[PDB]
């Protein structure tokens, strides 16, 4: 029997739900997997590490978000399995700021999807919530990598040398 | 071949810090669920919420400092899935604390693990590094967890309705 | 049956830290002896006695330190006479600190007596324990007490008179 | 041959001050056992063993206290073994504050005999020392072991499991 | 006869202290002479000398540390001659870093067979000081200049000729 | 071929600097070994050792401070070994203050001689530098060592027990 304070919500956006709160987690997983590889004594770019830590504690506030909402709307939390990366090694620091747009850009189709959903379903409080927490700031989050993925680019990375080097002083070190 | 600063750090070490990190990450995902539980609308219970969120930090921060560790000592990171909870329901706070003592213990015990190892392989700062951050800290949890656990008891939790509001107010807020 | 918190705490360790605990209440009542007998009348040595209270209180401290790691893993404390001290008259200062750097080195012999054992139990959160705030502070205090046996009797004390009246205003006060 | 500071000191109000140093030693580590019970994982009332852990010293000081008064009049200070307590195992919270509260009595009915020996031996500086430093102190202490005793029992301790939590968290807790 | 203060520290273990404070002293006469060939005009790296002059302080700092212990335990420094360094021209930034790195390396290998005597011969407070206070800045030493070595071949030094310059400024400035 | 800063500056200067540093360095290992004796449990005379300690450091920075005039003028240092100091013991307070008084003495030697050079070579650029930094410094550490003999022998040190101790803390304290 429902909540007591259930109401228009349907039992297919509680799902979607459940299933965006896992990819926010798998998200947050694999920026923690990238911000290790720039640790390494062989890569050795602190403020490449210091960035996507940053992104990958972003993610799991994102995670944390959507549980206090699915609890405040009435549904039910139902975890999963948070998957490895798919890489244990990055490759280079244009090639993790690529594989992070790609992250992002398939997190925002599943929001895009869930905002669908919600609209179909007629469930105006969660549109507005999507739009508000989320919409906003996966495309901020996509045009800054974005540029990041330009710069690097046009500095001559990763063949380069000094590019990753300069990049991590001068764009990530403030 | 072996990385530029790795010294007296043993392939088993290792693996076994490989495993921790993992052991480390799904503590983190357990009080999440704790927490999660105890914001539910029919259990409502705000200070256990908190302390569970704060544990649940605290044990990603652990997971952290190994992987550091790691990095430091010339390893390197393999990640593996983090498996989910064994409950979605938690059930009462009593139970709840219970849980999350029989899991401290069983992470000290894979401490204690751990530790074992780096002594049969020689490698004092390892030891070192696990007595520091992580044994002292491991006892002071499950001696507070024991603790909230007999206060609770003898209150007369879950049965008591008021035992779980009160100590939700006194001891946790 | 066991404690709900006690993990890898062995029987012999429990045994060992009650036994510390009472020979750290024994030298915190040998200290304080020693301060009363330096604030009588006819040996009226201020700063010994400020010292050697000073002396007395952190071996109690010790003790309570001891008390509270033995509840933290689980054991229970078994409380046991303190008995008094061996002597009422200490009978000068440089005999007071010679015999205080005697009963230091008592307590440090015990403490690595209690730190084999732990290493023997491989109970390394003890072993980490006892090196952390038990054996460098003995290391401290034996050396500081025999620096000051060094310097009494270089002065000429307990005959030459005003060696300990000096010691007692430039070194204690 | 007696202290250049000795006057008006009887021999026997030597003897009965160390014996009421060894008492107050005494009763300090009576306390900090009952301490060391209330820090136990299956007992785990902290601000029990806070208050019992503040008795136990100021039970220290009571007996330098002594110690002093003992040099300041020319006796010598011959201390005694410190018998352990009586109990490892406390039973409750009502129980410790009972014992205290006996304990507390006995220590009185020492300072009584104390004061009549003072008396009886015409010595006003010591008649006027225990009263000043000593009697009062007792009074309010038993005065409040007396009203914890009450309140204990009146909640329903230890029976009622709620009492000494609650009792722990209002009157020790402040 | 041994020192009043002497207890538990085997003659073995301090001639071992002995040649480390001998091993500390050559390791600052090394980053010493490094400093100084940063500060030639045709060499002219400020931030280069900067840093390896800062590291000559500070193994300074570890032999005093490791004599302070000596006298500590009642043992008794003798120190040796200083041999100079192997070379009077480090050929470029990061010729410096990784002949650093080798160094800090060899130091640690020492440090770690100084522990191994010291649990040979059951020396708790020995083991603890060299935990403490040396292996842990060694791993964190030894991984900052592998850093440094990775970031330098990256950028290309010694033969791009910007990439010193810049590291200079950003990394050591 | 010569550095393009070198001006003015003889090969026989260089070489003279050189063996300046070494005998710098030298004296503060001499320093350093000193201040070592006076931690000594069985000698314990803090100010001795505080005084000595701040003595090896200033003979540090001299050392340093020759090496930068060094590159300044284009000369290139070449580092030697540093010679033990020619005792382990220093028996006594006073007999370390005369033993220092005949080490700044042999050091004032040497300046002087090199100021001889220098002058003879017509380099006022290092006689400036000699005269300045050097000179006044050494004549100032003279008197006061010198001072301070005085003082210990009129004391009555080493025989008169309490001379040092007193010396210890009211002149070097």
């Amino acid at each position: 029997s429902p909540s007591q304070v259930r109401q228009n919500y349907h039992q297919d956006a509680e799902a979607a739900i459940n299933r965006q709160i896992n990819l926010e987690l798998y998200a947050s997983y694999v920026y923690l997997s990238m911000s290790c590889y720039f640790d390494r004594d062989d890569v050795a770019l602190k403020n490449f590490a210091k960035y996507f830590l940053h992104q990958s504690h972003e993610e799991r506030e994102h995670a944390e978000k959507l549980m206090k909402l699915q609890n405040q709307r009435g549904g039910r939390i139902f975890l999963q399995d948070i998957k490895k990366p798919d890489r244990d090694d990055w490759e280079s620091g244009l090639n993790a700021m690529e594989c992070a747009l790609h992250l992002e850009k398939s997190v925002n189709q599943s929001l895009l999807e869930l905002h669908k959903l919600a609209t179909d379903k007629n469930d105006p409080h969660l549109c507005d919530f999507i739009e508000t927490y989320y919409l906003s700031e996966q495309v901020k989050s996509i045009k800054e990598l974005g540029d990041h993925v330009t710069n690097l680019r046009k500095m001559g990375a990763p063949e380069a040398g000094m590019a990753e080097y300069l990049f991590d002083k001068h764009t990530l070190g403030h």
